Formats: structure tokens, sequence, C-alpha cells
């Protein structure tokens, strides 16, 4: 029922990293950063939505590694954090940092979404999809919901920070 | 006294555009972008200091065009501004935008300031600096209080919007 | 015995993309871009190695899409092409073109190079590296010759605008 | 007459720069970069017209710096240049290095200049001109014909440089 709460009326983003670092770091550190483009267009769903979710999977795994509640549009941020960005790209192109609230960091294998489907691109299958592809509503949610419970999170601090 | 009030223990930035439309659009629209690197050291600053203030100048004008209150940290902004960019510049590598708050939108010529340097660019004349060059309190002080006082501006409101 | 040819003292470099319409304008065009940074390595090689030959593979995809030999130092580039970027990237940030001679353009699946490792990334499977993972000298030799033949392509055409 | 044979049918650009040392390093080295929008524009130039002329002005200096023949199209660039860039852009977002071969490395102050008007950009002085304004034949060669004689450059190397 807690994580259900969570999800209600969510906005559901679909976040492909190319490497395992950068993931391994948002869950260390609680935080997310992309270009600027990409970052406004979070920042606007942050403050239309009751609640985004960021779905991460890392190309070339074959599953998703858990996913976030925005906490907040970005900031400026601190240290700077050493993401591993692709070839050729400066970090000095990057935007600010938002926190995220993880509410699941175990993984799950696209063969355990193989039946799910997103109404929001196509029908394919809910692993397919470009960087920040969105995900409806409902498929979203069933998404999350296959996801093993993460027994070292605590619900109510994610619940808590919510500012609906 | 009103000026002085705002000023008071404030950081200033000289800020150089290439053109004198940006600093038009940012006079009509009250707001200001720039790159990620500079956006981050303006918000770190908005945050440590009591004020920011912002020291417009357009090359090859010979003059300063105004000066505006940093008033809050950048955000996502609003609909594209057509801001003039730097030849092959990508208006997708801009960071968020800031609210400002002009205090004066009146210029002041080189001409008038020759007499001012700044301790913190080797004693140089003020209007001397690169793009974000920061100046001294003292000598920033001066140089604001060299503008013309611009009755168009009620300080009352600008003095409202401060949240120290 | 011409594949050979073409391969002998060459430079191999893995090249990982996050679509298949990158690689199929690739193929149909016969050229390449990328960011500044990289483009400055290709070219070094380019101009010191007998042969630079590109590997391409489709993250998600579990195969090499097929191989090509750098045919020129980058260029202006002529027509548009109307590449897929990554998420909030402007066209406007890459270099220039490569023209690009292929050699294979059928696929080769990873199950089918498990036994070659890379010692130039730590004798991990030759299928894993991060974007532009070169490859050493005789593990990629063996890879480019596990691809089928290409009978489509014409080695004569690739022999003669090798300039050594 | 030498000059008139080098401007014979040349385009001219004119090139703003922020600071000086760019410009210094450009004489020194005889070399100039910029982004790959710019960097591909004056590639195209560069191959279809007899020659591309380089007008180069430092803003706030209230003279051109000098000018200078494109001798290639951009290439790789070999050794490091400490080129000085916009406060928060990257040298990894710069294309490759044009070779330019000086024409003249001495002063032009707009002063001498105030009887030529660019008539491709609305008839406004010559100094006028956006990063990269294009000058039209005729006031392009006059505006090069009003720099003082270089003894220090040999004009029969630019000569000789030339390909048409
Ligand atoms: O946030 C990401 N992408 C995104 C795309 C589109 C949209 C949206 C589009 N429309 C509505 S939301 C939202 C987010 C995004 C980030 C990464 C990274 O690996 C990463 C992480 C941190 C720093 C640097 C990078 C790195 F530079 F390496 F990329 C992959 N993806
Ligand atoms: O804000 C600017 N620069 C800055 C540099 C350094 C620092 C700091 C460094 N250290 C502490 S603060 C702060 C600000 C800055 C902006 C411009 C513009 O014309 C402009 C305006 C709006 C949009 C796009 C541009 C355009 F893309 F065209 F540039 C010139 N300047
Ligand atoms: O060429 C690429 N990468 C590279 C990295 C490192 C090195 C080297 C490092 N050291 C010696 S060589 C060489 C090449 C590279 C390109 C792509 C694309 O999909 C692609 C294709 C064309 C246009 C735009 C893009 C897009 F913008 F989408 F990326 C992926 N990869
Ligand atoms: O080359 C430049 N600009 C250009 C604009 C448009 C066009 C054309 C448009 N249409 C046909 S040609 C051609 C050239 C241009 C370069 C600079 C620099 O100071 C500079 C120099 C070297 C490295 C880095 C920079 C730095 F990063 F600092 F900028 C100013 N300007």
């Amino acid at each position: 029922s807690k994580l259900k709460y969570v999800l209600q009326d969510a906005r559901f983003f679909l976040i492909k990293s190319n490497n395992h670092e950068n993931v391994s770091l948002a869950k260390a550190k609680g935080v997310w950063s992309t270009l600027p483009v990409n970052e406004k267009k979070l920042n606007l769903a942050f403050r239309s939505a009751r609640s985004v979710i960021l779905i991460f999977s890392v190309r070339e795994s074959g599953k998703f590694q858990g996913f976030a509640r925005l906490s907040s549009e970005s900031h400026h941020g601190g240290s700077p954090i050493h993401w591993v960005l692709p070839a050729g790209m400066s970090a000095k192109m990057l935007g600010g940092v938002f926190k995220i609230d993880w509410i699941c960091r175990r993984e799950l294998p696209f063969t355990k979404s193989a039946h799910l489907t997103n109404p929001w691109n196509e029908h394919k299958p809910v692993k397919i999809g470009r960087d920040g592809q969105e995900i409806e509503l409902e498929c979203g949610t069933q998404l999350c919901l296959l996801f093993p419970p993460d027994e070292s999170i605590d619900l109510y601090q994610v619940i808590h920070k919510m500012r609906h």
C-alpha cells in the first residue's frame, strides 16, 4: 500500500545510462544530473505532477537497476561528482543536480517485464525506449510493482519528503 | 540611502554581452541566463551573500547599461527567449533562468568610471575584465553609485524581494 | 586473403551506438561523425596507422552490425545527415564527417565471439567496452575474420582506396 | 600589386575575438580554431572561393589587428594551443585547426575605416558586425588596402601557398 501511495498519479520516465558507474553513484549519493534540455523537462514535470518516478536501466545490462522519486527541482550541487560521461563530452555541459529519493535499489531483469507494453511507445515492451521515454501511468505502476520489495529502504522517509 | 541599503555587503560581477539584444531582453523580461558552469557559480554566490549584483556592459559600446540584483537561484524558465547566442553555439547549451530585479536601467559611459580601479583585477580600471570578473566590495559600491538614479525603478520593490 | 591484406597492421576501435538508425545511415551513406574530441582521436589514428577499422555494435542488440575502414580524415560533410542524437544534445556540437569504406555489413552475434578476449581491456570478452575502446591487433583481426563474408562488398574497391 | 593579386575574387569575414590573447596566439602560430558550426562554414568557403580572408578585431580595442588568408581546410591540429575560451565553455567543444597565412599583422584603427560601409550589412560602417559577418568584395578589398604594408611578411610565401 505504501508503494502504491507513492506511485499514485505519478509520471514515469525511463532513464538509460551507458554504464553502471553513474547508477551506482546515484544510489550512493541520492542525486542525478543530465544535460540542460533534459533538466528543464524534468523540472517542469516535477512541478506539474504529484510524483515523478525515474526508472533506471544500464544499457547492455538486460535489467532495470531500481527506481526513485524526484525529490525537488535541480540545484547547483556540491563538489564535482565523477560521473562517467560519454566519449568526448565535457562535464561543463551538465546542468544542475536533482536530489532523488530511492524507492527500490534492487534489480529487475527484462525477462520479468516482458508482458508489459507502453501505450505511449507504440505498445512496445516497456524495456524498449530512448533515454527519457515516458511510460503511461498504469504501465509504469505495474512495472514498479514488479520489482522486489527493498527492505533497505524506508518508504516513510520517501513519503515524508513528498510535498503534494 | 535606499540604493546603499541594497548594496550593503553585496558581491558584484561584471557581465559582458557581445550584443545589445541580450541586455534589452533582460531589461524587458527581468531574467538572465548563461552556460551551466557560470550558472553554478552565480547560484553559489546567491546563497552565500546578502546580495549579488550583476553590472552589465555590451562589448564595443563603451558603456555600462545598468545593474540588477539576483532575485533567486536559477529555474527551468518559461517559453524560449530569443537570446542572440555567439556564432555556432546551440541554445541547448544554456542553463536555467535567473530572475533579476533591476536597480538601474540607465547607462553609464566608461569615461565616468575611469577613476575607479578593481583591487581584485590588479587595480585595472573597473571597465576592464573578462566576463564574470568579480568587483571588490567598495569598488563595486562606488561604481553603482556613479549611475544616474533611475526614476522608472521603485527600489522598495527591490528591497521587498530581498530575503536576507 | 583480401580481408587479411586490408587488416594488416590495422588499429581497431569498438564503436557503440545507442540506436540502430545511426548505423543504418552509416551503411547507406558510407559516412560517420561524432564529437570533436573523438574526431581528433580518429584523425590522429588515421594519419599514422596503415588502416583504422571501426567495428560497430548497437547497444542492447547483442550483435556487432559490421565493420568498416576509415577512408579519409574528417571533412565538412556535404549533404545533411539526420543522425539520431542523445537526448538534449545538439547537432551543432558534432564535428566533421568521415568517409568510411564498409568491409562487412552483415551482423555477428556476441555468442560467436565468446572466445575472444581483448588484452587491452583487461582480458574482458571483446564485446565489452566503452565507446571507442581500442582492440589489440590480433584480437581485432580474429574478430573481423569471424564475420560472414559479405558478397555485396567488393574488397578491391576497399583496397584501391588505401593510400599506404 | 601583390596584395591585390591575393585579394582577387576573395571572400572576407570579420572575426571578432573577446580577448587579445587568441589573436596573439594566431599571429605567433599561424593557426585559428572555432566551434564546429563555424568551422563547417569556413571549410565550405575555403573550398569554393579563390581566397578566404579573415580580418580580425578584438572587441573594445577600437582597431583591426590584422588579416590573413585561410591556407587549408581544418585538420586535427597537432601541438596544443592554450586558447582563451568564453567563460564556462570547454576546449572540448572546439573543432579542428585552420592553417592561416598572415598578410598583415599590423593594426588599423577604426577611425581610418570610417568611410567604408558594408553593403552586405545594411551599409553600416565595416567595423560593425557580429562575429563572422561577411564583407562585400570591394569593401573588403579596400579595407585590406588601408592597412599599413607589413614588411615582416613575404607576400610571395602567401602567394606560393595558393592552389587556385
Ligand atoms: O537524465 C538523463 N536523461 C534524460 C533524458 C530525457 C529526459 C526527459 C525527456 N522528456 C521528459 S524527461 C529526462 C532525462 C540521463 C543521465 C544519464 C547519465 O548517464 C548521466 C548521469 C549523471 C551525469 C551525467 C550523465 C551522462 F552525461 F553520462 F549522461 C543518462 N540519462
Ligand atoms: O552570465 C553571463 N556570464 C557569466 C560569466 C561568469 C560568471 C561568473 C564567474 N564566477 C563567478 S560568477 C557569471 C556570469 C553572460 C551571459 C551573456 C549573454 O550574452 C547571454 C545572456 C543570456 C543568454 C545567453 C547569453 C549568451 F549565450 F549569448 F552568452 C554574457 N555573459
Ligand atoms: O564515433 C563515435 N565514438 C568514438 C569514440 C571514441 C573514439 C576514439 C577514442 N580513441 C581513439 S578513437 C572514436 C569514436 C560514435 C558515434 C556514435 C553515434 O551514435 C553517432 C554517429 C553519428 C553522428 C552522431 C552520433 C551520436 F551523436 F549520436 F553519438 C556513437 N559513437
Ligand atoms: O572563428 C571564429 N568565428 C567565426 C564565426 C563565423 C564564421 C563564419 C560564418 N559564416 C561564414 S564563416 C567564421 C568564424 C572565432 C574564433 C574566436 C576566438 O576567439 C577563438 C579562437 C580560437 C579558439 C577559440 C576561440 C573562442 F572559443 F574563444 F572563440 C572568435 N571568433
